[PDB]
């Protein structure tokens, strides 16, 4: 995201979010990733939407990490 402290993914994979706190996407969409929550799992959000949530980071190639 425009935020230094933020980073930035580009989907691989699409990924369908199953539960209200997840966040679905497709192949190829760039991801503003707000923080990694765990090993396997970020929260982020796409810029210019209102879409934001979790989602695993085996869907992703992080270009940039969060600070």
């Amino acid at each position: 995201g425009i935020d230094p402290f933020t980073g930035e993914a580009i989907a691989k994979f699409n990924f369908n979010g199953d539960t209200q706190v997840e966040m679905s996407f497709r192949k190829g969409e760039r991801i503003t990733l707000l923080r990694q929550v765990d090993e396997n799992w970020y929260e982020g959000r796409i810029p210019g939407t209102s879409r934001q949530g979790i989602f695993p980071i085996t869907y992703v190639d992080v270009i940039k990490r969060p600070l």
